[PDB]
């Protein structure tokens, strides 16, 4: 083995991130304005815009969830708050019209109670929301939810970063699989634990397990630009979950912060010290970006441009697009 | 597949940019001063210097086109202005002697009218000038122009970044194919859409489709140094189109700008907000560089040096030169 | 040969460092809090925490050795001081309870005398501590110590960076092999001598020689983050030796230094000018980090997280984990 | 072809520079202090230290040549001055004892006259000193010198960057071949012409042509650290030529320059504007480094360390050492 030792499997793959690839233009009769951006969030739920906001306390509460649903996407309400409060946020969203909404639950002692209260509040999607979904407790929770409330609620499981982990969630009954271990802008898992998987490779691997079973993949973490959304979908994901890109919007929780004449909002990992109240997230800030509606327009605009360049009339067509790998110089 | 999934074609190639390669010196009896720098702009039109200025409103109006033709190259007049005005600029150039001139047209509602007015004004080259030429509307426009005015006017189509797209333009009747999707200094297509093709690979691919049919390739975008011109031609292009490298000259449109004691000129993408009046270009500035004649001398000087080092007596010989690929460290 | 010449062995391998790889998550029923972090320092000695402090005069004297042993690791007392003083430090440590302690010796004229005095003082581990252990004098010293005091004292040899060098130390009777030529944060061997071996590859190679003989590998140098400890162990090392990461602690030798409002401690290579009194180390500073106990908690916390993510119940299981290689972009 | 087009030879090799490789430690019974650093400058001339100073007007005049010879190396007097003056510098050196000295000549109209005057002055080595030696005029000059004065004077030819060019110089009768096109610290050939060859690969290729004919290779350009000297020799070169590393010494031509409280000396390419009086060099400055004797001691010290680490008793043994290739992260 050229990189050391005698075991070719020790270094199992070469992991590519978003910056490692570009989409190749292809024959097209699709104008960006005419592309259909709709896509499956879960087996049953199709969104007008293939974007969902992160279940983070500096990204998604009721205001964000309402704005995301109105924009054609969806919000996933964070779970760093009492069960009654999270449930009350679900009701607030549902009372602003027939709007889709999701909510995160963990696998701890109060997770089941949380899930049932969210169910009672009329949640559409439950997201089993963990740092490591390749584990029996997480798989059991997904399965139990699907068997209990699965007729009326779609159940997402995550996060994973390998084909095997995605396959396990599929077998457990997941209605979507969320991919991302290590890539988040505020994530320090890579440096604290030394663990992660570059996101393009993670998506390609998860999709290899999920697409044959008709289970959509949600690409979660590491998306810095609108072009990354196109790359994630072309790699085979069906939707993208955004934290950093939405944390600077008016609708996110938290106050405006003025530093050196410029406007920012705080954005922090759910595994940061402040969120926990061994951290694997940081507490930072992102530029203030104005209203969500405007940010979503720019993000969807970039996606539409990519669909035009690749001749992709639909997201399902975009999932078949090809990449060129680039070097450091590029 | 080492990079993920089970499809070896998903990541179709490894794309190299100018910075990824150097020209290897070879046996030479060619002194730089004795090299012949002439090259085909189109099937019929040969230039003394293999350089043309970008069809951009901060690069080429009549003054630039006149200076470029006098220097042995050519200007392509931008199309971000009324048809009558663009046509009047063509006439201004033609009235400054027997000077070659080109002009850009799009494929929109007024493109045909624009083309005919430019034809009437005595334009030598029509450049069908689009972000994505791999499309029936663009191919139809090239073909229609060639069948209508092709006896008296050479028709260039662009831009493309793949062998297949170049092949389509050849079939449509293009007299030259312009290559570049993503590499422009002011381009944000790569980050907005996630789309592009590193330019050395794009040129090698386009040339593979174009050279067998005797159709010259114009390398457009990403050229930062005179050495990049040599690299583009060695990769098989016949001419290079320059934006950034010429935007700082006296002959480009726009005022001098003084910032922090240094002189600059504004340079902006035609897909920037200001040019459009979802942007895929930025508005920036480039150092002021003085007269075009002087810039062209330096650029051609570097090209001549490369021709000497590679033993290339002509541009056709330079097109057969070899590269070494370099690493990040280099 | 694509990189030059006609000898494929001239460039013998592609060397990976810590930053080149990440650990892949895997199926897990191991919670970080439940992982067993114990590991072999030497054939006979197992530590509660797989960490030992560097034998450097800005890292380990008696105070550090006592704190490291209490934290479940071990200190290796530096040898840049008179034999009597080093021996007295061993006694100071042993008089603070039944604490494990190691001490460095060289191979110079006074090395044997030093070793015997340390033996008399009750040292548990002798570390034959050299820049280049692939040499008969070093091998002889290891062998002589093992045959003379090997029943009561474990003998470590280092440093090496290749499979062959590790194999030689094993044959000589080493109870552990210490790996690291070039990677230290304060090391300039790479630039002064042009010599080194990227640490992940060095560990994989040394382990290939050592593991089949039941000899533990100590990964020494280049560890910048807690995640690097997990990577080193997953590459097959049994413990990690830390310099930079511990030099900023209260227990390290040396005063606090205030520069630009921030607190630091001096940290210097043992091959720096100041330590020698042709340098292959620098004299620098590292941020002040507070008490060792706290630093060790954070480092072990990150290790525990990695064990959870990789489904590793023990360090021996972690040694079987897999990596993904990452690119520059990642 | 993964990088574009259908010709596998278009991108002929992957070029490595010094930063791309490290020397692997190997079995050693060689202490750095006991290594023999002598090496062939040319077929007949062996130096005590394998270093020669660049033929540049900010590096080598008589003072530098005298100091280099006394240190066990040699200086090559630059040729940017009248023939009589260069000849007078040769005599100045020869009058400071039995000191070896070289002098550069070109291939222009006055080159032969220059060579004969240098011959008359008692020069030991004539260096045919060009940007591109792969050319009949250069080959003819080398051959003519060797046939005319070759019994009493050793003739070096350069510079080359390929196996074929080195082979041509060997056939022409060169007593040494000098390698380096593109790597010089003050060189802009890479950006102006787009031409060059990463130096480790260039050396491996030149050596493949030269070593089988017993012709030493001088590695010229790109050496930034003492470790680069070891790498160049391990790649198969017999000596290293230094510009930047010696330009900051007391013995180099030019005044001390004080900028922002720090001392520098000017260092400029011989193809810079100022040296010429289309530039392919820049005019810069390097830190003041004090006396040559001290710089040479540090450089030879690093070389000796490498010889120790690689078990190389002589430079001929060092030429057989192995490398590990490193990544960007390393
Ligand atoms: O503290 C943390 N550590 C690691 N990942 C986190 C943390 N907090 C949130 N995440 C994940 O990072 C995603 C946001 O990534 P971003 O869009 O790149 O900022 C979220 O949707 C989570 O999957
Ligand atoms: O707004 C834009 N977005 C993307 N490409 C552009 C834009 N404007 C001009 N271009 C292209 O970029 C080329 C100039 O590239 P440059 O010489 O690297 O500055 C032009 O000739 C166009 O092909
Ligand atoms: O001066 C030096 N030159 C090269 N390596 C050194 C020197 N001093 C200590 N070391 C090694 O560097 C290790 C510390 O590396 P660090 O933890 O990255 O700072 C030590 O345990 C030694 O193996
Ligand atoms: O102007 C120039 N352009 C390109 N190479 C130069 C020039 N001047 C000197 N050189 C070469 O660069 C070498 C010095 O490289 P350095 O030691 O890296 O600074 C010299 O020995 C020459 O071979
Ligand atoms: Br601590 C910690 C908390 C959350 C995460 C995570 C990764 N992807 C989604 N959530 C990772 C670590
Ligand atoms: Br067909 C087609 C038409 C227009 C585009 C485009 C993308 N960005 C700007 N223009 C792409 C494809
Ligand atoms: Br919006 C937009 C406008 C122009 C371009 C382009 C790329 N190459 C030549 N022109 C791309 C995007
Ligand atoms: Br033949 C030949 C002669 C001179 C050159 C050259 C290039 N740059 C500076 N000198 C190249 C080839
Ligand atoms: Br000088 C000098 C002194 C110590 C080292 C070293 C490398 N790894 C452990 N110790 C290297 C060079
Ligand atoms: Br099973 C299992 C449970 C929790 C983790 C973890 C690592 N970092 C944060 N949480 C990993 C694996
Ligand atoms: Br202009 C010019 C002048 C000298 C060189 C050179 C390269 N290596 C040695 N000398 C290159 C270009
Ligand atoms: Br054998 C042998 C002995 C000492 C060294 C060395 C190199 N740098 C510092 N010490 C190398 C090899």
């Amino acid at each position: 083995v050229p990189t050391g030792g005698d075991d070719p499997t020790k270094i199992a793959m070469l992991g590519l991130t978003f910056d490692d690839v570009l989409l190749l233009p292809a024959a097209s009769d699709v104008l960006p304005a005419n592309a259909d951006t709709s896509s499956q969030l879960t087996k049953k739920i199709r969104l007008k815009v293939p974007l969902v906001s992160s279940a983070m306390d500096t990204v998604t509460e009721a205001r964000m969830a309402i704005a995301m649903a109105r924009a054609g996407g969806m919000g996933v309400l964070h779970r760093n708050l009492p069960v009654a409060e999270q449930a009350a946020q679900v009701e607030t969203v549902k009372r602003s019209g027939g709007l889709l909404v999701g909510a995160a639950v963990g696998v701890g002692d109060d997770a089941w109670e949380r899930a049932m209260a969210l169910r009672d509040a009329g949640v559409d999607v439950l997201v089993v929301d963990t740092a490591h979904a390749h584990n029996r407790k997480v798989l059991d929770m997904v399965h139990r939810l699907k068997t209990t409330v699965g007729d009326e609620i779609e159940v997402v499981g995550g996060n994973v970063a390998t084909r095997a982990a995605a396959a396990a969630l599929v077998e457990a009954g997941a209605d979507a699989v969320k991919v991302g271990v290590g890539p988040g802008s505020i994530c320090t898992t890579r440096v604290v634990a030394g663990v992660g998987a570059p996101q393009i490779t993670a998506i390609l691997e998860a999709v290899a397990a999920c697409a044959p079973h008709g289970v959509p993949v949600i690409a979660d973490g590491g998306l810095q630009y609108s072009g990354d959304i196109a790359k994630a979908l072309a790699a085979g994901a069906s939707t993208a979950m955004l934290g950093s890109l939405l944390a600077g919007t008016a609708e996110s929780p938290g106050e405006l912060i003025l530093v050196n004449g410029k406007q920012f909002k705080s954005y922090r990992g759910m595994g940061s010290l402040g969120a926990m109240q061994v951290p694997e997230g940081i507490e930072g800030r992102v530029p203030f970006r104005g209203p969500l509606s405007t940010v979503i327009h720019q993000l969807v605009g970039g996606l539409r441009a990519a669909m035009g360049y690749t001749g992709s009339a639909t997201i399902e067509e975009l999932q078949q697009a090809q990449f060129v790998q680039i070097t450091a110089a590029g």
